[PDB]
C-alpha cells in the first residue's frame, strides 16, 4: 500500500526528526486512543485465526506490553488491527520510574533502548479506566479480541510475590490472560525471580490467587521471560511451567545483550534492547522453550517482528501467537496490515491451511 510508504518514508522520519522519542511515544498513545490512524484495510481471513489460552483470537499479532502501560489506548490498538491487546506493566502503587532520557533510538539498528523502569499509574487507577469499558471488552473478547494485562512489582516492594497477587485480585477479573513478568532488566532484582525456588514459590502463589477468582472472572496466566537465560534457568522454568499448569509463556522481553554490529550511536546506553537485533534471539529462545515443553505449553513470541516473515519464523519455532513494538516506531501503524498480509501469503506459499498448521512446524522436519 500507499499508506505501507507514506508511514515508513514522510510521516515517521518527520515526527522522529521533529520529537525526542517518548514525547513520541506519548504523542502516539494519545493519538491511538482518539482513533486518528490510517485504520486497516486489511480484512482477516480465516487462516489468521487461532484458537488458544481458552479464547478465539481473530489474527494472531498483538501489541506488546510497554506500548499501552496504563489501558489508554485499547480500543484504538484493535482498531489498527492487532488481534489482541496487552497492556501494562501495571504496579500496584503508581509510581514514576526512572529520570528523562530513558528510551533512545538506534535509527541505523532499526532498534530501540529503553531504561523506563516501570513507569505506572498503579492498579487502581487502570482497574477503574478498565471497568468503564468493561462490557465493551467482553464483546471484543467474544468476537475474536482479547485483553492480556501485565503485572509489574514496585520499585521499593519488600515482598515481590505479594505485588503480583495483589495485581492478579485486582485485574485479573478483567483480564483474558494476565502475564507475570518476571524480566524486565530495569528493576534490580526483578529477572532473579526467574530461578527455581523462588519461580516456583512465586507462581504458586500467583496461581493461587487465579484459581480463588469467580469462573467468568477466571484469566489464563503466562510468565514473561528474557531473551538473556541460561541453558540452566530455561530448563528451570520449564520444568515448573510443566509441574505447576502455567498456561503459557511470553518470549522474550527485551535484551541487555548488546550484539556485535549495532551502529546506532546510542549503542551502549543503559537498558533493554528491541527491534530487528533482537529479533533472532527472541526466535531461538522459543524454539528451545517449544522443545523443553514438548511442544504442550503456548508461546507467545515477540522480539524484532517486523514482517510476515518475521512473525512466520516465530510461529514455525513453536510460538501460537506473536506481538510487536519496535516496528512500529519505525513503520507506524500500517506496518501492523503489512506483517498479516506478508504472513497470510506465506502460509499459502507454505502449504499451511492457516497459522495452527505452522506453529511449531520446524520441530516436525
Ligand atoms: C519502550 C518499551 C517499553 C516496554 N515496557 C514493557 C513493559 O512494561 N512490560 C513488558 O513486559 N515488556 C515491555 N517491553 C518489552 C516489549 O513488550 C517486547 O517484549 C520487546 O520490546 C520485544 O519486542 P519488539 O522488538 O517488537 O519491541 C517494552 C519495550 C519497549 C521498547
Ligand atoms: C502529529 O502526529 C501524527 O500525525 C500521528 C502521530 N503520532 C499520526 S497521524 C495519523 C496516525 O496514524 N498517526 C499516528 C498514530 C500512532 C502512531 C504510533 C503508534 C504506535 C507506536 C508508535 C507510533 C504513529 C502515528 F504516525
Ligand atoms: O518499564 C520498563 O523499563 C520495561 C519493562 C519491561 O518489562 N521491559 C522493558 O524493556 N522495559
Amino acid at each position: 500500500t500507499g499508506d505501507e510508504r507514506f508511514y515508513a518514508e514522510h510521516l515517521m522520519p518527520t515526527l522522529q526528526g521533529l520529537l525526542d522519542p517518548e514525547s513520541a511515544h506519548r504523542l502516539a498513545v494519545r493519538f491511538t486512543s482518539l482513533g486518528l490512524l490510517p485504520r486497516a484495510r486489511f480484512q482477516d481471513s480465516d487462516m489468521l485465526e487461532v484458537r488458544v489460552l481458552g479464547h478465539k483470537f481473530r489474527n494472531p499479532v498483538g501489541i506488546a506490553a510497554g506500548f499501552d502501560k496504563h489501558g489508554e489506548a485499547v480500543d484504538g490498538l484493535y482498531k489498527m488491527g492487532f488481534g489482541f491487546v496487552e497492556i501494562g506493566s501495571v504496579t500496584p502503587k503508581p509510581q514514576e520510574g526512572n529520570p528523562r532520557p530513558r528510551v533512545f533510538r538506534l535509527p541505523e539498528d532499526q532498534a530501540v533502548i529503553n531504561r523506563y523502569g516501570f513507569n505506572s499509574h498503579g492498579l487502581s487507577v487502570v482497574e477503574h479506566r478498565l471497568r468503564a469499558r468493561q462490557q465493551k471488552q467482553a464483546k471484543l473478547t467474544e468476537d475474536g479480541l482479547p485483553l492480556g494485562v501485565n503485572l509489574g512489582k514496585n520499585k521499593t516492594s519488600v515482598d515481590a510475590a505479594e505485588d503480583y497477587a495483589e495485581g492478579v485480585r485486582v485485574l485479573g477479573p478483567l483480564a483474558d490472560y494476565l502475564v507475570v513478568n518476571v524480566s524486565s532488566p530495569n528493576t534490580a532484582g526483578l529477572r532473579s525471580l526467574q530461578g527455581k525456588a523462588e519461580l516456583r514459590r512465586l507462581l504458586t502463589k500467583v496461581l493461587q490467587e487465579r484459581d480463588g477468582l469467580r469462573r467468568v472472572h477466571r484469566p489464563a496466566v503466562l510468565v514473561k521471560i528474557a531473551p538473556d537465560l541460561t541453558s540452566q534457568d530455561k530448563e528451570d522454568i520449564a520444568s515448573v511451567v510443566k509441574e505447576l499448569g502455567i498456561d503459557g509463556l511470553i518470549v522474550t522481553n527485551t535484551t541487555v545483550s548488546r550484539p556485535a554490529g549495532l551502529q546506532g550511536a546510542l549503542r551502549s546506553e543503559t537498558g533493554g534492547l528491541s527491534g530487528k537485533p533482537l529479533r533472532d534471539l527472541s526466535t531461538q529462545t522459543i524454539r528451545e522453550m517449544y522443545a523443553l515443553t514438548q511442544g504442550r505449553v503456548p508461546i507467545i513470541g515477540v522480539g524484532g517482528v517486523s514482517s510476515g516473515q518475521d512473525a512466520l519464523e516465530k510461529i514455525r519455532a513453536g510460538a501460537s501467537l506473536v506481538q510487536l513494538y519496535t516496528a512500529l516506531t519505525f513503520w507506524g501503524p500500517p506496518v501492523v496490515g503489512k506483517v498479516k498480509r506478508e504472513l497470510e501469503a506465506l502460509l499459502k506459499e507454505q502449504g499451511f491451511g492457516g497459522v495452527t498448521d505452522a506453529i511449531g512446524a520446524d520441530h516436525r522436519r
